[PDB]
């Protein structure tokens, strides 16, 4: 294990810091106990730590109106014959490898209530697909969607971000699953970061006697983690040059979405983002905005409720600020070839919390009554005002097409699985009547590898569909 030496220098490094608390069990501690203590704490900087609870714990002491019309677009708005052009050219994008999707996927579904990764919840559809699955098969039809216009192959690398929580389960998940008909060339699984978890009074949280209490470091952890995992190198390796970035909890994330890429790269932006009409005051949404003349948003968890009520001056019964995030973006791969430059500039965001720990005496581990302290989070949308308005576009587009996200447990009424099953169903049984089918009957299913985004259905023109259906090959 690490020396005596090694060991006393580290120990007056977070001694000096006000922090050697972290020390109080060292006596008692077995060898393999007392070297995970060591490199745990050989990890963080007590200096940083130092300096993040400060600003957190006393942070220093609104010119907020809707995007400009230079910056927004809407799909209800748009020409079809372009929407025809920007799939066509989004698609030729993929065909060309140039395409990339990191799925943000480190989320512990803390609502939802499942021992396992969201991404392997079965929403109850007639295939009992998993959202990775489902997720997989776009990946898929795409990319077969892609090798008729060009005769090779065609390849979208799947970057899958996990957290400590979810990494294990979600690789023997995809290893169990054949990686769902993808190369496992092709697809890699990587963990963000952490942050320690500290008290109201600005001390580091042990969870053990030999353990700091940490947390995932939020999804804004995305930026630092694409360096260290590699996954951008292998990007660069790749030739990519568009990325889509989604969160996996959307059982209709439209991924890869060529009319999105074909948009973004048509108009050269660095970042592009997409909304949907807020569905009421109090939904848990981001709002997309300009902020001190910079896009940006405003998180729900953050937002006074006085602006999430904000009347728009002309249509009293209707919201000012209604452009909800649903984690839908885009960047430029030259965006990510800087992230050196800003990564230190994202702000830590602050969340009070009941944190399990020692009983700072005893050892004893207790769950907490009240908050004890808080974690830190960075967030993937504070990338936003480094953007020139000019590099930057955000989308309407349809929320029962492109939103319906697992946020919480069956019986809830609400962003659930009842829900999600729905509203995939519901877009299943549109696209079948679209294309001249009949359904009987609530909804079908169509398989993405079927259909990505209801093409290739003339197959069932006349045909009698008795719902609920299910799709296949
Ligand atoms: C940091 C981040 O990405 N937050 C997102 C994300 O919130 P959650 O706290 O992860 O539920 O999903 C919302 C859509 O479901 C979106 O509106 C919001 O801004
Ligand atoms: O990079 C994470 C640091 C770390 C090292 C060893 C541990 O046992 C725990 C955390
Ligand atoms: O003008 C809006 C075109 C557009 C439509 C849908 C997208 O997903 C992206 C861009
Ligand atoms: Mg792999």
């Amino acid at each position: 294990g690490p020396s005596a030496e090694e060991f006393q220098q580290l120990r007056k490094k977070y001694t000096d810091a006000g922090q050697g608390h972290v020390f109080a069990f060292v006596d008692e501690l077995q060898t393999g106990e007392r070297s995970q203590l060591f490199h745990q704490l050989s990890s963080f900087d007590p200096v940083r730590i130092n300096e993040l609870a400060d600003k957190a714990l006393n942070p220093p002491k609104a010119s907020l109106e809707p995007l400009p019309d230079i910056a927004t677009a809407s799909i209800l708005d748009s020409d079809p014959k372009d929407l025809e052009q920007w799939y066509e050219e989004g698609l030729k994008l993929v065909a060309g490898n140039k395409v990339a999707v990191v799925l943000m996927a480190g989320g512990q579904g803390t609502r939802l209530g499942s021992s396992a990764p969201k991404g392997c919840f079965d929403i109850g559809l007639p295939s009992h697909k998993s959202l990775f699955q489902i997720q997989a098969e776009r990946i898929a039809k795409l990319q077969l969607l892609a090798q008729r216009i060009s005769g090779k192959e065609a390849v979208i690398p799947w970057y899958v971000m996990t957290s400590g929580p979810t990494r294990k389960p979600t690789e023997e998940f995809f290893e169990q699953h054949k990686y769902f008909g993808l190369n496992k060339s092709d697809v890699i699984i990587f963990e963000q970061g952490v942050l320690p978890c500290i008290s109201n009074e600005g001390k580091i949280l042990m969870e053990s006697k030999f353990k700091v209490a940490v947390a995932p470091d939020g999804n804004g952890g995305i930026y630092q983690a694409l360096l260290t995992s590699g996954v951008r190198e292998d990007m660069r390796k790749r030739g990519i040059e568009h990325i889509h970035t989604y969160c996996v909890d959307n059982c209709l994330v439209k991924v890869a979405d060529p009319v999105f890429i074909g948009f973004a790269a048509s108009k050269q932006v660095d970042i592009a983002t997409k909304v949907v009409r807020k569905r009421n005051a109090t939904e848990s949404v981001g709002l997309i905005l300009q902020k001190n003349g910079k896009p940006d948003v405003v998180e729900y968890s953050e937002i006074d409720k006085e602006t999430a009520e904000a009347k728009d001056p002309k249509q009293p019964d209707v919201l000012k600020f209604r452009a909800a995030n649903i984690v839908n973006h885009y960047y430029s791969f030259k965006f990510f070839e800087s992230i050196e430059l800003w990564a230190h500039k994202l702000p830590h965001h602050v969340a009070r919390k009941k944190i399990p720990c020692i009983k700072e005496g005893t050892g004893e581990f207790f769950k907490p009554e009240k908050p004890n302290g808080i974690k830190l989070e960075q967030f993937v949308f504070d990338v936003f005002p480094m953007t020139p308005l000019e590099k930057f576009a955000c989308i309407e587009v349809r929320r029962e097409d492109e939103f319906s996200p697992l946020k919480n447990a069956r019986g809830t009424g609400e962003d659930d699985p009842d829900t999600s099953k729905r509203d995939i169903m519901s877009q299943g049984q549109r696209w079948i009547e679209k294309a001249g089918g009949i359904v009987i009957t609530v909804g079908v299913e169509v398989s993405p590898l079927i259909s990505y985004g209801g093409e290739g259905l003339e197959f069932l023109k006349g045909r009698e569909i008795k719902a609920p259906a299910f799709i296949e090959k």
